[PDB]
């Protein structure tokens, strides 16, 4: 029968029997040990939450929103099948994340294997496919009157993008595909869910109230294309929600210490590659930077890798252990300066590795005595959604910092 | 040099430079990966807080309380050194916890090494001593003017009991310092307030007690030739309500049925796989899980990782542990059979636990059953619900003072407060669980449990 | 056409057009000037909420609960007519309250006219009848399918009660509808949760009960040829927590000594000021404050404006009342002497209240005091504090059901729950106050009080 | 001994005995019957608070802020005397308010007596002077080492405007004190935080501002050879967020439509009720509602009870006010005629409020209009936001008048360009 589960943000939540059947599986439970903020735990001790409750809340919000929208307009003929499909799509929307969520996808894979284009959402859809294939849930889905063949696709295109390429549901129900992932707006249930969770755990007071937005949701035909919007007097609501988004990003998501900590973690991970063997399908062994291409190995890849590197004794991981000890000792590198991103051009992901060579090869003009190689500089790209560039140096000496300042200023002007 | 940290419960905390040096060491940072609630996560998905925040909050509360008391009564002659020592003692009051907090020192240790009785207090004592010795904090402590020889022993005696006036760290005219962080004469201390606040904030439950009022109504006056901390005579109801809140939290969250089941399953998984594990210690030596408590460096590497490490194990020797953990993952748990009317007129002892399943198996039900069970097919757990002093009345040992005479201490009995208070102050529960899941097995287990209960008080 | 109201406690409140039609009426907007806690606003500076939002919240909660019960069980033949009836009945459940809420019907009326029994529920019923008779609401009620003949009688029954099975508005199979707004059997209703939340929010004291969990586990099952609202068998602890929270909130806020003394002196001022205030009634007549209950038109314009009118009036006929109110303004209150211990092994009946001043004055102290105190300088208060059932255990009358038998009712006694429950459910309290202010008078009053308390056991 | 009072915003508070003595007087205890938001209670049923707790919180916040500033900078030579002076002055910064605290000074007095300037700060300061004079507070003020003669002037200058250095209470060394209770330099003072927090809590909206952070990061440094309050450079975003909260509050609650029309109609009811009710005054004299401010012994008798008195009075001479209040209570309010385009200057002067209703009636729109509407049917509302904005209302509710009224308004705005 129905099952009830609580949560700090929302109240008691009801779960469909099929949803709980999906939940109880190792692949989904793997989210139990991935931190929401990833590397932010080491600056704000309140960000101790995982992705499990995030997924549960996103699913609950999607279900409630769709039910409320369908209640007040019974002439759209929305069936329980649509509700279940959208709830399932929302529930498994973040299965592809690796250790610490964002950083692994955004800084590690593009650095270890530049020639491969990878995004955590593609990994999420691959993981969902493997999950549904490996656990025999399809007969259960058929039991509850839900057609597997079409609905599996429906979910697949609900989570990721496919003059109408969609092939899951005809145009008469085109308003469903923008509930969990809205292409032209970017505001969905996931947005509100993770905002609420982040402000609650960090301690920042929120300003938005999604319950009002649900209370004033209506759907009507626009250009032969059903759309969802609210009344015109919610301008203040939208403005304060966007202000909260900007404040949250500026305060937490771009904190200097958190990002440099993520940089240290990814440097330790990449330096320790080619020494860790992870069991995969058929006994095949994979590296941490290569496991992305298989799901059996990726299942056993979580935040535990960092701790495992920390508490190993093999002599082949000496550098990684030293870096991890240094972060634990709060002997954290140094910040030099900030860039000037001017050109409309965007630094392509696979061009990061060139950047240290470019900065090192740059010839300073000011009187500099110490010459530094290209192995003692770190540069990172921050995608503001603008692009920001920050620089860090291996050395901590004041004189070395002065030389690093000259290299950065000359190079920054050189690249316009 | 001053530093600031944010918390979700309180505001922004401030740490002395010595606290900054102490905090950023591997021994203390080890706590970052120990869950506060332990086995309660799997039932309350919001309980994702470790011991680091708890320690920080306890330290802050102790510092604030001592500062307030020093400000109210300037005649006590309380110097900055006393405040710093109290703060440091408060910070490191839970260093000795093992994996899953109470798991290690409540269920595993008694079952793996029944020849010893170990509690996390002296483990924390050893950990703190090792930290101080190995991280070379003595020169900085001296540089700040604090005296190591006396104050280190003062802190050590603060975390644990005395080991006639037995204390030796500080003279008798400062005896009110020994009941700020850890209190034995009564349960009043900052730790209780801090964990109340954090647990009720994260779980999703609403608390009733607020510590600001009690801190605002604090005073010290001599009692029995001893300086103590007394509360105003009108707050007895507040203390009774606070202890009722403690009991409510224990009944609601910490002692959930499924939480205790997952606790016991993880304990069994740890027990069945200890031989095929090695932890490097001092001088390259290796220790088992159970024997790791005798070497501090080997102990430092013992955290929540071991759970998933067994989950991700590949050697054939860990097959049973991996199977049990996967059985947990599929959420195929032991099925609860039935509770019994609270105990009776007896009190089952600590060493009699192993007998109960034998008794249940030996029970002979009147109605013949198609399924016959064995001694290892039943799990019996006993829960001790009390007010923190094993059937004694905690309020009786608290000194109160009146507004008319703010320098006299009086004790208020039970009859002078109300007539709506519990008659007793402690009770014991009996839980029975079956390791089989088939309907016939559950029916047989219920019949056997009813038979045994009828053959019992 | 559905209106929306912003409530700081709940979210957005949605009202049927008939409900908003009812709201906007003088006999209802009268409630905007009746403070909830009476004199408590002078001790707790955060309690100023009136009865208007309280009634709105009660109605909204009743609507939500009935909607949930209808949703989880569509076999009850529940319709929109019943929902509207319940909402309207619950929205006007406290119409008859006089100035300062409970003070008027607890301290004033018993003294002014002790020869008539009056409870504010009957006042609310008669005020509702006045509303219906005056505002011509019957046609709009008919326009929405409501049949006044039965609907109005049913709404009346839901407020007070009966007026085999005495009810006539609805058949037996809908008997559970009477236990939603005000329950006479065990005492669980939306009013409790509403006022708990509102008072705990406004005063500044955290609450402990969350009604969401209770409504989640709500169900209706047959009980002795009669349908009733029943809770899950695992929820007893939370019900006891609810009752404990109610009692604690009572003892903490609703019976504060300063609040009670302020209320008593305001009642004394009102009684002294009687026979000099005229309020226009029906047909241009004149009614006294004590006689203002016979005609509802006069009773309509009786709000707390009377307090300020008496305070600020320059009429020489009310000089004593003006002096008393200037004294309560100046914080020259009557002093507090002491409180006896519960005499609840044998209760004190209502009619003996006026004797206590005589008894305390007649008691002869042994220590001789120069100042002599008469029976006119002593004020005696009696406080009745309990679970609201006069030694009867409310939980004993609540039906429970198990998971595997969703259509069977079982009763749980006190023993099977826990042995930490209170032994005594109700008791009595007594206070004594000295009108005079000089130190010698307080000393003599304390001596007299201790002598009397020792004399009466 | 010191006293403790519970406040659901700042929690428990510590009160000096002198402030307790000040509180326990009628001149201050009367503020328990004045609603903070005035007419707002009829649109948001959760805003029932009164100015008493607002004053308490403002005093406590000022005391705490000055205490922290003195603690973290001992070089300023701050004594308990100045701390007490600031605390009491802040406690008595909102004492002169009339009924609803904004209807009276906002619209009523400038209409009935449009030739006398009146700001409620002036009433507050003079009523404070009367309170200190008429309750024997000078001996107590002397008991606690507080010099009366200079400190009363210091408090007055703190409450009312300053009236090269114009101040007299203290020399230039303590020049940062006057900016605490009333900050005319940048507009940040404890009063703003207090009433923002109280309104946000009671209305049912979440505010993200935190004054404790500012107190932690605030200090005073010598700038331009004088002392001004300065903060760190990393909390600019926090200040901008606070400004956003202020703007949202003003645009959401303080300027609500129905509340504004309710306040205007209440002002009309009071205006009509004038000349009929008398308030006893000093020496047994009688004063009218409009003239009650001249002798503040009577002004102490002006509370929100006037509304109830008008509603429940049976004098035949109060008929019009009676049915106006009954219309208020029946939800039959005035109808929103139009909204102004306040471009150009549109800076209505305080002395021309009564002229605008007559001017709007004099407009001649270029449309056929058989019906005739008199200037008394048109109501002109002026509110300053910081920009000026204007609106008009029609007493009549028939459809024909609604159409007719629109033509005059557009014509007048066109006439005003
Ligand atoms: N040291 C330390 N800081 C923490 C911790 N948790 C959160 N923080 C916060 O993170 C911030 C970053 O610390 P640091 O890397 O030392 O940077 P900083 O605070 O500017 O100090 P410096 O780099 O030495 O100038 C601190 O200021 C703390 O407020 C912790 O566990 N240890
Ligand atoms: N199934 C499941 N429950 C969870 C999870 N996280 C927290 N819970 C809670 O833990 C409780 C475990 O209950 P059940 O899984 O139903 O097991 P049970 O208590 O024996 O009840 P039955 O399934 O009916 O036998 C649930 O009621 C949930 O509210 C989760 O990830 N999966
Ligand atoms: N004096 C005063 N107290 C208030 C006011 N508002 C709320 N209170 C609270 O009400 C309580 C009443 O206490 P007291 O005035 O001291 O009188 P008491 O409690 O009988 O004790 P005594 O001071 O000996 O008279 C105070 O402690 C305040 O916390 C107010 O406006 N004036
Ligand atoms: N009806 C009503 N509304 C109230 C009351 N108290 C506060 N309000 C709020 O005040 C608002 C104003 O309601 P109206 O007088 O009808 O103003 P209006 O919405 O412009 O007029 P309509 O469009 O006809 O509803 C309502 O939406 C309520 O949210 C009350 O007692 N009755
Ligand atoms: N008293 C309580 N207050 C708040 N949350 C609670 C309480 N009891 C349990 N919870 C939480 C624990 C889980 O997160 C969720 C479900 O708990 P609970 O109702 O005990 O389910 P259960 O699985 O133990 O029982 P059932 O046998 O009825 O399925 O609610
Ligand atoms: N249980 C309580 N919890 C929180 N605040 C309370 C409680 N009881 C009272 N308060 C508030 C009321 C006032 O705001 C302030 C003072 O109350 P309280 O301490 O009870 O004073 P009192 O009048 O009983 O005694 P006294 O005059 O001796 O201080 O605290
Ligand atoms: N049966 C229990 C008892 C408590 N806890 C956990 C919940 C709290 O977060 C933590 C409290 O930590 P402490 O032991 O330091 O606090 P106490 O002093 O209250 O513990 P105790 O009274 O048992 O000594 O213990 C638990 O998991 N299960
Ligand atoms: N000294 C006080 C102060 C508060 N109350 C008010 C607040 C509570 O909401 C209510 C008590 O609740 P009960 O269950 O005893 O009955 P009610 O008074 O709520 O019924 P009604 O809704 O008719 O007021 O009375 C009180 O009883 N007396
Ligand atoms: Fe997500
Ligand atoms: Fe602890
Ligand atoms: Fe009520
Ligand atoms: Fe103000
Ligand atoms: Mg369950
Ligand atoms: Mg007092």
């Amino acid at each position: 029968t129905m099952k009830v589960i609580n949560d700090p943000i929302h109240g008691h939540i009801e779960l469909h029997p099929l949803l709980v059947r999906i939940i109880d599986t190792p692949q989904f439970q793997r989210l139990r040990y991935i931190k929401q903020l990833g590397g932010g735990y080491y600056v704000f001790p309140g960000a101790s939450h995982n992705r499990f409750e995030h997924s549960l809340g996103v699913g609950y919000l999607a279900g409630c929103l769709v039910h409320a929208l369908g209640e007040k307009q019974p002439e759209l003929q929305i069936s329980e099948r649509d509700v279940l499909c959208v709830q399932i799509a929302g529930l498994c929307h973040d299965l592809g994340h690796g250790p610490f969520s964002h950083m692994f996808d955004g800084r590690f894979i593009p650095l270890a294997r530049p020639e491969v284009k990878w995004t955590h959402e593609q990994g999420s859809v691959m993981m969902f496919e493997h999950l549904i294939n490996s656990n025999g849930i399809k007969p259960v889905m058929e039991q509850y009157g839900l057609i597997p063949e079409e609905d599996i696709c429906f979910i697949k295109e609900q989570i990721v993008g496919p003059l109408w390429p969609y092939k899951g549901r005809p145009e008469n129900k085109s308003f469903l595909y923008e509930i969990v992932s809205n292409k032209r707006n970017g505001i969905d249930v996931d947005k509100w869910d993770y905002f609420a969770r982040d402000c609650h755990h960090l301690g920042i007071q929120n300003n938005f109230d999604y319950k009002r937005f649900i209370k004033f949701a209506r759907v009507c035909e626009v250009d032969n294309e059903l759309r969802i919007c609210a009344r015109d007097k919610e301008v203040g609501n939208l403005y304060d929600m966007f202000h909260t988004r900007n404040s949250l990003h500026r305060r937490a998501y771009q904190h200097k210490v958190g990002n440099i900590i993520d940089t240290m973690i990814t440097d330790a991970f990449l330096k320790a590659d080619d020494y860790i063997e992870i069991t995969g399908a058929g006994g095949k062994k994979y590296r941490i930077s290569t496991a992305i291409d298989d799901m059996e190995a990726y299942t056993k890849l979580t935040d535990n890798i960092f701790l495992e590197i920390l508490y190993s004794t093999d002599p082949k991981l000496k550098d990684a252990r030293e870096i991890l000890k240094q972060i634990e000792y709060r002997n954290l590198f140094k910040y030099v300066g900030e860039t000037q991103p001017t050109g409309q051009i965007k630094i392509k992901r696979e061009d990061y590795e060139s950047l240290p060579k470019e900065v090192a090869s740059a010839k300073p003009k000011v009187l500099l005595d110490v010459k530094l190689k290209a192995e003692d500089f770190i540069v990172d790209v921050i995608n503001m959604d603008e692009q920001l560039i920050r620089v860090y140096c291996k050395k901590v000496d004041r004189k070395s910092l002065y030389a690093a300042r000259q290299y950065f200023v000359q190079w920054c002007a050189d690249r316009n």
